[PDB]
């Protein structure tokens, strides 16, 4: 290229027309450039003005390159080699321009050509840059390094790989050799680079581990906080990978770490903070920390205190405070209530202080030790709770956030003391603090309310009338983001009040807004889920009062499924054309689809019959994906008990699917399948007969194997009791082998519909093969002495079994059993049943 008048001037005036404080002048240089940015003579003219042309002033020459780097980010593929060739040159030839802004832009280009234009493509890049660290001109080195320092952060995983020659072999020890440099900026860079690789456990570095720490810790000091920053940062990561190095000098490190944790440079303490956080990560020595634990805590607590500069952002990402609080939590868990001694005195001083700031911090601490110091905290609570509830009214905005969130952290104690005494007033304000005109306070409040509900499980039934009226109105006032939380707040509600929610007026205020949000949501919406998720709970607790809304909702649910399988099938056919579906869409549709099939019960026969469900049901159960199979064995069982009338013909199609899916390694997936077989079991009656053989033996094995998640064991014992009821002659021959685990797992369940459906079996079985229980009768009795209310005949069924056996052994030989009894069991037995 070179000169050419017309172009250069046109360029210059474009760049001059740039800095105009005009708005309509701006829309000109946009298109009037986007047009030149398709005309390849362009970019070269940029680097020229940037580099060669020293006549024009400097901020121009900066915008020169800026645009260039802007094109390199966008249109680089185009850039003919002959441009790129030259671009590369002028930047290395001007790596250390003695005019800051230029030096920085020029490096920026390098940074950018390296990252966007591969690195297998700029072979000279590093080799040059290195040789430039070894330059005399200071500026032509600060530049040479600054680049490398970015290249490492950028192409970390590439530098440490087979692409050039693993230059990491030569750069690392070179970087180390540069710790002993004078001017701090260069040392700070020196370590900065090294750091990229400490996590990455690079062999090019480990080879000098000894020498590294040596140069690192021996260095520690270095007045300039830029260096201290990265040392601190090194040690943090170094603590993770090469723990087996720091121990020797551990005690000096930790004492040092407090000074740097209080380094007046916020940005240094910022990092030093994450030290203890990462220390506490490996619980490889709880003892070491105690030494100076009374010293750290107070410091750490002051970190919470809102920086005077944050009252501007909120009145972000990760600040000292956000780190400090996060670190305190973890310390509470390792140390338990033993942490409290150093904390209580300090707390006292905050919590009340004149400051709509320092008080707030005290509150934040209260929430940070909530769970790890949970027990030692119980005593005081009757003091703070009171005030804390008052605190939800504190005039300053941000206080009303933590005041709230800290309370959520204690719900378990609130829901352990008399309903009216603590819950009542809390949920009053907590609820009013939802309607607050401060988004941050709003969201905090609902999340607080959500937690509160998972703990109530029954206490809200009184206050539902008020709860809803505000929550349903909460939509009239909640932007998209705080709307997500409501779905859960609703979800938890119906999920925590049970059926009680069914009321023609309660429904009145709740359904319209939901259906509103429903229709504004297309069938592709990825935030559709949330709506369905709680709708599952809602349709569940709302029982038959949900009928007004299902004929669409149901059909809407099947249609997701329908559409999803088609997507997958076509993908499992033309991956090169149609991409994979998002199965997480079925999962939901399926969950809601048994959500109705639960509380909507027998009525479903309508929608089930005139629906393709029971083939989409078949396809989903074969799915290579588990979460799917889980919630379609679920739907199966639900439907099975809701309307087996329609389900029957597909049994010999389904049974094998379940029988295969009794693979215990899939936790929940099989837990459902097991339960499912139980529901079919009953609904089939004797006709279950042909199926028992395969499933049965597995069920035994499952229930007989130890370490089999408690929930599954129950879901298995019941199913075995189900089969033994419906087909006694076939299962009773096995009694001897599975009585023990059955009893013990089923000894601890609520005497619900299922427990009965199980014990009826175990008896019908006992009455076929009595010899089954002779050695483990003491097991069996411990199972009976769990029944509070046995359904008339069932109570007489047990008493008949007990009395029956006491006769073959007789009186003198009954003591050989009875005396062995634990005190409760003997007392409930010789009481509620027979002698």
């Amino acid at each position: 290229w070179k000169p050419d008048e017309q172009g250069l001037q046109q360029i210059l005036q474009l760049l001059k027309e740039s800095q105009s404080p005009d708005t309509t002048i701006q829309r000109t240089v946009q298109q009037k450039l986007e047009q030149l940015n398709q005309y390849p003579d362009f970019n070269n003219y940029l680097i020229f003005v940037l580099t060669k042309l020293k006549s024009e002033d400097e901020p121009t020459r900066s915008l020169s390159g800026l645009i260039l780097k802007n094109n390199v980010k966008a249109h680089f593929q185009n850039f003919p080699n002959g441009v790129t060739d030259f671009i590369k040159s002028e930047c290395l030839n001007n790596i250390g321009d003695s005019s800051p802004l230029i030096r920085a832009t020029v490096g920026i280009l390098i940074t950018t050509i390296a990252s966007k234009g591969e690195l297998q493509n700029w072979p000279d890049l590093l080799p040059k840059l290195c040789s430039l660290l070894d330059s005399e001109d200071y500026n032509t080195c600060e530049g040479a390094f600054g680049a490398l320092q970015k290249i490492c952060e950028d192409s970390a995983e590439i530098l440490d790989s087979d692409v050039l020659d693993r230059p990491l072999n030569i750069m690392i020890p070179k970087f180390l050799q540069f710790f002993k440099h004078s001017s701090p900026k260069i040392r700070s860079h020196a370590v900065a680079c090294v750091n990229q690789f400490i996590i990455s456990r690079t062999q090019a570095l480990m080879l000098h581990i000894d020498s590294f720490i040596e140069n690192l810790f021996a260095l520690a000091g270095d007045e300039e906080p830029e260096v201290r920053k990265n040392v601190c940062r090194a040690l943090v990561m170094l603590l993770e990978v090469r723990m087996d190095r720091l121990l020797p000098h551990m005690h000096n490190i930790v004492e040092y770490m407090l000074q740097r944790t209080q380094d007046q440079d916020e940005n240094v303490a910022l990092e030093a903070c994450e030290f203890w956080l990462t220390l506490a990560e490996q619980p490889i020595c709880k003892d070491v920390l105690v030494r100076h634990l009374p010293k750290l805590i107070p410091v750490l607590v002051n970190g919470m205190k809102y920086s005077d500069i944050d009252i501007i952002l909120l009145k972000s990402d990760w600040n000292l405070r956000k780190c400090s609080a996060a670190a305190l939590d973890v310390l509470a868990n390792v140390y338990r209530d033993e942490l409290l001694p150093h904390i209580l005195p300090l707390l006292k001083e905050l919590l009340f202080h004149h400051e709509w700031v320092v008080k707030e911090s005290g509150i934040l601490v209260l929430g940070a030790i909530a769970e790890g110091c949970m027990q030692g905290m119980i005593p005081y609570l009757p003091e703070l709770i009171p005030h804390l509830i008052q605190c939800l009214s504190d005039k300053k905005a941000l206080v009303r956030s933590i005041t709230c969130w800290t309370l959520s952290r204690y719900a378990h104690w609130v829901v352990s003391q008399p309903p009216d005494t603590y819950l009542k007033p809390l949920m009053t304000e907590l609820l009013k603090r939802i309607l607050d005109s401060n988004k941050r306070v709003q969201e905090a409040a609902c999340s607080a309310f959500a937690t509160l509900e998972e703990e109530a499980c029954t206490e809200l039934v009184p206050y539902l009338a008020y709860i809803l009226d505000t929550l349903v109105f909460a939509f009239s006032k909640y932007q998209h983001k705080n709307l997500l939380i409501l779905y859960d707040a609703i979800g938890t509600l119906a999920d925590s009040v049970g059926h009680h929610l069914n009321k023609p007026e309660y429904i009145q205020m709740l359904m319209p807004p939901l259906i509103q949000k429903w229709n504004m949501l297309k069938d592709e919406d990825k935030d559709l889920f949330p709506l369905l998720e709680c709708l599952s709970s809602v349709a569940t607790a709302l029982q038959s009062g949900f009928l007004p809304y299902c004929e669409p909702v149901y059909q809407r649910c099947v249609n997701l499924v329908q559409k999803t399988l088609a997507q997958a099938m076509l993908n499992n056919a033309q991956p090169d054309q149609y991409e994979a579906p998002d199965k997480d869409f079925m999962i939901v549709a399926l969950d809601l689809l048994s959500g109705l099939a639960e509380g909507l019960g027998g009525n479903i026969e309508q929608l089930v019959a005139r629906s393709n469900i029971l083939t989409l049901m078949y396809q989903c159960m074969q799915d290579k994906m588990p979460e799917v199979r889980q919630s379609s064995f679920a739907l199966l069982g639900d439907l099975t008990k809701a309307c087996f009338q329609h389900v029957k013909p597909c049994i010999a199609d389904f049974m094998p699917i379940l029988g295969t899916n009794l693979n215990p390694e899939f936790i929940s997936v099989c837990n459902n399948a097991t339960w499912a077989i139980g529901e079919i079991s009953i609904q089939m009656g004797i006709e279950m007969q042909p199926y028992i053989p395969m499933v049965l033996h597995q069920l035994v094995e499952i229930i007989n194997r130890p370490n089999t998640p408690k929930t599954l064991l129950e879901n298995t014992a019941i199913t075995i009791g189900r089969l033994g009821y419906v087909c006694p002659q076939e299962v009773a021959p096995m009694l001897q082998q599975f009585i023990r685990p059955w009893c013990t797992s089923l000894r601890n369940i609520r005497d619900n519909e299922e427990k009965d459906s199980a014990f009826r079996g175990i008896c019908t079985m006992i009455s076929v093969n009595p010899s089954g229980v002779i050695q483990d009768f003491i097991f069996f009795c411990d199972a009976v002495a769990s029944w509070i209310n046995p359904k008339d005949d069932l109570r007489d069924m047990f008493c008949k079994i007990l009395h029956g056996f006491k006769n073959q052994v007789g009186d003198e030989n009954w003591r050989r059993f009875s005396d062995q009894f634990p005190l409760p069991l003997k007392e409930r037995l010789a009481a509620f049943y027979g002698v």
